[PDB]
């Protein structure tokens, strides 16, 4: 589990999305796995805006967080989960390191901010879905 709070919105993967956040609802995607909610409240984070390829993600199933490189945002092919079947993501960066179901939500930053949130694991590595290109989240 875990959120991207920016402004007014909740950014959270799509499969974990309440009945709150769809009744609340600005934007998904499915072949992001994002949905972002409106909030009554202003969030602590801020988006980075940027193309690093090294970060910091949280890894609830470690509780530590890990330094990371990881590859520019894809259309990838990501094998079945407990909550996906086998399908192409898009916005999809991938790094080796550990990931499990119950990890997605958790924060990737940079020096800039926020990159994205843990959306996919197996075999070793941890796919996140980006943020970076929503340019909207920092206005309005
Ligand atoms: C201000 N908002 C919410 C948006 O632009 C949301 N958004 N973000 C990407 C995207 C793709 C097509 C259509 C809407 C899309
Ligand atoms: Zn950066």
């Amino acid at each position: 589990s875990g959120a991207i709070y920016v402004g007014n919105y909740r950014v959270v993967n799509r499969h974990l999305a309440t009945h709150n956040d769809w009744a609340n609802l600005v934007w998904e995607d499915s072949s992001r796995d994002l949905l972002v909610s409106s909030t009554t409240a202003q969030g602590c984070d801020t988006i980075a805006r940027c193309d690093c390829q090294t970060g910091v993600y949280y890894c609830s199933s470690r509780r530590k967080h890990y330094p990371v490189s990881f590859s520019k945002p894809s259309l990838i092919f990501v094998e079945a989960s407990e909550y996906y079947p086998a399908r192409y993501q898009s916005h999809l960066m991938l790094a080796v390191g550990h990931s499990e179901p119950g990890d997605c939500g958790g924060i990737l930053r940079c020096q800039h901010g926020v990159v994205g949130i843990v959306s996919t694991g197996g075999n070793g590595l941890v796919g996140f879905a980006d943020v970076r290109d929503l340019l909207w989240l920092d206005e309005e």
